[PDB]
């Protein structure tokens, strides 16, 4: 009856867009264990993207959430077959390809992005009180 | 056995300090309520400062965060005897004067603030990775 749901991400400077991913990848089932991985600083910098917290912050901010039973940190910079057989993972959840073969297994659950609400969202609404004349 | 504890603020552009903030006040005792109040829009912009998002959206992201229990929003400007009846609270957890009533009554309870894991200071570290010159 309990479905092993895994999610990864950097989970940089965590804001609502995160937290409502990991809600949604959570209540996917009536009963579940959601599983996140963290990725690395290294790996992730090299083939994603700048990030401006440590592994180490990214993974304590998680700890507050809610919705997150379990934290892998770092995690495999890519899901595997092998590693959803030892975690015992059912379903990777994340946004609609590294994903394609998971969906092919029958072993992905899309969830939704939500827009307007990340950390950097916020500072440009701080900037716009500040007209540019 | 059971201890119902309060915390108020804003919470605008919730951080890890917030969270631990929360964290603490959960852990206050063995088994506890932790009731938050979340300051209007319109109150802390007028007695307090400047603020980013709506009660709306901070209200929303604590929905996210393990420790808290319930949610009052918009809470009261002020705590007062009367409330803390009203709502069972047996103490309030502040970081450390509105709240010396609070202790003079044996209703206070002190929580620590983190320095340097605020939203701001996350865009300060982002910026520092350009020089002056």
């Amino acid at each position: 009856k309990n479905v092993v749901i895994y999610a990864d991400g950097v989970y940089d400077m965590l804001h609502l867009g995160h937290m409502k991913q990991l809600e949604q990848a959570k209540k996917l089932f009536e009963n579940t264990t959601l599983i996140v991985g963290v990725t690395s600083d290294n790996e992730t910098k090299l083939f994603k993207g700048q990030v401006v917290q440590t592994l180490e912050e990214r993974t304590e901010t998680l700890k507050h959430i809610r919705w997150v039973d379990e934290i892998i940190s770092p995690c495999p910079w890519v899901v595997t077959p092998e590693f959803l057989e030892k975690y015992k993972i059912d379903y990777v959840a994340h946004d609609d390809d590294i994903y394609a073969w998971l969906k092919r297994a029958g072993k992905f659950k899309a969830t939704q992005r939500t827009e307007g609400v990340s950390t950097t969202d916020l500072i440009v609404r701080i900037l716009k009180n500040y007209e540019d004349y």
